[PDB]
């Protein structure tokens, strides 16, 4: 009956549509008129990484005495992605809508006064979300000076530099 | 817009419910007033194994020439399961359920002239799924026989010694 | 003469009175009328743990340029101590009455615009209470579920299989 | 309602209060305005090694059918202690009515024809506190040669010198 | 544009400020009329940690997509230090300068609702702070012990046992 | 009072000043909207040698009988270096402008007859200085012919093939 109970839940909801669209990024990639691998796999990485970030939230949720309500995962708004370019834009609109999400929380547990979900917070969350909002910056700016969308040469170069070789 | 194409996104879905499903047990068997540790670990396995064979279906998709369409997954039936007796006979129904989809897809793939497709569900679905069956009535006669719902002592001892410790 | 000086004081004091409750607890299981000593040993390494708790402030408040002011540490409330459960309800209560003594001292530093303080007990302290408290809910649980205070084999059995062999 | 089974909680008490003083000690020199962390890390020590000595009499009492029964932990004497050679000169104090203490239960036990009790004390106690009795002698001695308290070379010499390097 | 952007600009300056006022001190202790090479190595030490406290802010103030800004490393208030003590009274004074900044910037980041930030300053900075002042506070004692600045032997003895052999 | 002490100092503060641009430069291109990570942990690289090259200086002075005597870092001509063409003709000019210096500090040492200076800035200066000129040089060649500034595909090429990969 907690708001931040109910915060938690939705938090952890959230975590698990992040999940869902990374996976559907993934499968898009594989595709074998997009073909871009390691593209592919990176963001099958991130999919399994919010996945971690949604059982956490599960964990802290009953570790905490409150009760995991869980909901409906929806679907990913786009069920293609157009390119690479196309994708790491929405993966940072993605990010930064977990980010949000996360400091809304935060200034919910602060109003609260609960420092154990500030600290939870800012160990296990925060940090994580900084880096992967400059990572996927850095690739946006990489993507563009690549020439893409249009430059094709660019697009097949960065799957094989700019991201791990899977 | 292939029949089995179809039928694969909707066993993916399924495949991704199921796995939604032993989470939500995973949950339960974690609270603090419910506290079955092993039998939780028991069900978040059942849950990354549900969600890996989504994974495969994904690439199985990908490498027909078809495409991964997704959609939402629905939340569990139920938001509290009882105790083990019951979460057990749960997903003995769950693997059932599963099971019944996969064979239909196989029924489908037959009709179909899709002797890969049939490979694929004899070779990486349907064995497993006669395991799953097999151990999780084994655990619902044993807890029958532990005196469940009632004794308690018999639901501790089963939390003890037939679910792996983890 | 700083209030964040004296209140550490008194949280010393206070984990030094918990230290001094747990190896009671100790000495009851190890009794030969109790004898119950995985249940025992479990109790000591609290009382190890909240000494060294004790520790931590006194080097913090040595750190911050204050002065360690020490007084005595009072003895158990109670002389005996039950059964398992009767002690587990007590540490239980014990944990919480640590935990409200540390989110106190929190608010003092959070007043007096102290983020090390601040930040000292959320990683020090505030995840290791969640942590002591959510293991011991559930122990409650499982005795209760055992058949406490009535079952003298359960009570046998959940010192054989939930507190770690000593 | 036995003499010595009184007794030994007296002692157990003592060794409490000698493990109490003794962490004083340590909290004194490891001040900024002290500042001599090898005496701090020896009193530590000690500090332990009376905790220690207080859970041998809680065992003993337990072996004997004996109950343990607590009281107050007395805060020290002092909240400040001068100097290396006044604390020692403390210790020593200390040291010898811990001794005396023992000696006297050695009587009571011989009294009481408890040979068992008086060899836990001979093989147990009696030695290490001679022991402790004469490095600390030996420490006073040396402290007085380096012309403590006013040659503050001296007592920096002996932190670095007379106590193992922590 | 931003108060935090500027102001982490401000810090990395004022460590920057701090390292080089560190290699003055290494420098002056580095003489042959001066000749502690010990306490020389210290003071290095010291200047190569406050540089690498300046890359943290720069690395940090990318991550955030702020601009790093850099203005003139100010030269040391001193050409020469004296002698071991009042080089580690100026070094306590620059340690509490830079202390107070940090102390500053996280009240901007409370003000300005930046707990990411908050956490950075906790996490990275307030606690070593608090170390290294403790430190040299203990140093001083330990000087003026040891009759600084006439007792040239005393002196000689710190650089041998107080600092650690470069 | 010397003209080669003298000399010494200013060379050190250049070599400081070195150090300090090519910060600036490692700062640039770590920026989300730059985003060469190995072109800014070259010119990161570069900066470490030159505060290495300064504190080289430093104990030259030193073993001297001079005194080190530090004026203010003057900060980076530019706050943002346009591309990594346009950076790598910066560090080449710098480059330049502290071999001319060292040059000029040798003619000084020659005409004051110092072979030792001579010999200390032949043997641990000059032939550092030709390869990094000669590096840089062949990096700008190289620049030239990916189609800088131009050829966005040709600068990420650059960052992949031509500096080390951090
Ligand atoms: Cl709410
Ligand atoms: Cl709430
Ligand atoms: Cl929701
Ligand atoms: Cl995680
Ligand atoms: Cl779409
Ligand atoms: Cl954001
Ligand atoms: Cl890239
Ligand atoms: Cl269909
Ligand atoms: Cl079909
Ligand atoms: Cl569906
Ligand atoms: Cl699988
Ligand atoms: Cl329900
Ligand atoms: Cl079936
Ligand atoms: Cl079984
Ligand atoms: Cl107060
Ligand atoms: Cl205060
Ligand atoms: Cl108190
Ligand atoms: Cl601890
Ligand atoms: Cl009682
Ligand atoms: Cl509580
Ligand atoms: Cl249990
Ligand atoms: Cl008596
Ligand atoms: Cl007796
Ligand atoms: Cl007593
Ligand atoms: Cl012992
Ligand atoms: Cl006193
Ligand atoms: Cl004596
Ligand atoms: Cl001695
Ligand atoms: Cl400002
Ligand atoms: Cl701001
Ligand atoms: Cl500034
Ligand atoms: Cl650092
Ligand atoms: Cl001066
Ligand atoms: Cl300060
Ligand atoms: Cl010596
Ligand atoms: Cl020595
Ligand atoms: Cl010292
Ligand atoms: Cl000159
Ligand atoms: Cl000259
Ligand atoms: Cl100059
Ligand atoms: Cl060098
Ligand atoms: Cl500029
Ligand atoms: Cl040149
Ligand atoms: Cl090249
Ligand atoms: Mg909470
Ligand atoms: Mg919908
Ligand atoms: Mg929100
Ligand atoms: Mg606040
Ligand atoms: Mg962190
Ligand atoms: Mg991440
Ligand atoms: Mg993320
Ligand atoms: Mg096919
Ligand atoms: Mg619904
Ligand atoms: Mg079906
Ligand atoms: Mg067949
Ligand atoms: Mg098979
Ligand atoms: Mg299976
Ligand atoms: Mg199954
Ligand atoms: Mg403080
Ligand atoms: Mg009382
Ligand atoms: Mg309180
Ligand atoms: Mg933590
Ligand atoms: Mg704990
Ligand atoms: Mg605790
Ligand atoms: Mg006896
Ligand atoms: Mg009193
Ligand atoms: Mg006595
Ligand atoms: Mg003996
Ligand atoms: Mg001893
Ligand atoms: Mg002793
Ligand atoms: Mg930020
Ligand atoms: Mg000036
Ligand atoms: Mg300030
Ligand atoms: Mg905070
Ligand atoms: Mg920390
Ligand atoms: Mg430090
Ligand atoms: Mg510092
Ligand atoms: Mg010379
Ligand atoms: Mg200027
Ligand atoms: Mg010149
Ligand atoms: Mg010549
Ligand atoms: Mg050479
Ligand atoms: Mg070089
Ligand atoms: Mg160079």
């Amino acid at each position: 009956h907690s708001d931040c109970e109910a915060a938690v839940n939705r938090m952890l909801n959230l975590e698990l549509y992040a999940s869902y669209t990374y996976s559907s990024m993934y499968a898009f990639f594989d595709r074998d008129d997009v073909a871009l691998h390691n593209v592919a796999e990176f963001f099958k990485e991130h999919s399994h990484e919010e996945r971690e970030h949604a059982e956490k939230f599960m964990k802290y949720q009953n570790k905490d005495g409150g009760r995991v309500v869980l909901q409906d995962i929806k679907k990913p708004e786009r069920d293609e992605w157009g390119n690479t370019l196309e994708a790491m834009q929405a993966a940072l609109q993605l990010e930064k809508t977990v980010n949000q999400a996360l400091l809304d929380l935060h200034k919910l547990a602060t109003d609260k006064v609960d420092p154990h979900l500030c600290d939870f917070l800012e160990s296990e969350y925060l940090e994580e979300q900084v880096k992967d909002i400059k990572r996927i910056g850095d690739f946006i700016t990489n993507l563009k000076r690549l020439g893409l969308p249009e430059n094709g040469m660019g697009e097949y170069l960065f799957d094989k530099h700019s991201v791990k070789e899977s």
